[PDB]
């Protein structure tokens, strides 16, 4: 069954870091021969950054690029996102997608959104 549970909201504080806990799913009968691309989007609906591209990180805006990292592993079907270094813009809307051929991608149009304060 297709799927992206992940929090409604999470927090953190400014020049600390955060986790966005990931699981995904999909049916059993969906082939996977070359893995899974994971894919995260800051406000998909704006300006469409993205923050993780386990297929083609070259495509990670500079405003993540070195900041984020993908922490579960796509074979335990975990998309934990941590956010370093955090600053008040990082605010907002963040959604994961993953890719595994054809027809079976999926984007979580839920999504988490991001609340980073100063104090
Ligand atoms: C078999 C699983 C499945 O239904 N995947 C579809 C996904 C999926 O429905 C969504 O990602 C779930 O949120 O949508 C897609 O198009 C997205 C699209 C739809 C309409 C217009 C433009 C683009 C997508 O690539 O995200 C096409 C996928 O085939």
């Amino acid at each position: 069954t297709w799927g992206v549970s992940s929090p409604k909201n999470v927090q953190g504080l400014s020049g600390s870091c955060l986790l966005i806990p990931c699981i995904f799913s999909y049916p059993a009968d969906v082939p996977v021969s070359n893995g899974i691309t994971a894919i995260w989007y800051y406000d998909y609906s704006g300006k469409r950054q993205v923050v993780i591209h386990s297929g083609d990180p070259k495509l990670v805006d500079k405003r993540f690029r070195g900041r984020a990292e993908l922490m579960g592993n796509m074979d335990h079907k975990v998309c934990n996102l941590l956010l370093k270094d955090l600053k008040p813009e990082d605010s907002g809307t963040y959604n994961f997608r993953f890719e595994i051929s054809d027809s079976n991608r999926w984007l979580d149009v839920k999504g988490t959104t991001v609340t980073v304060t100063t104090d």
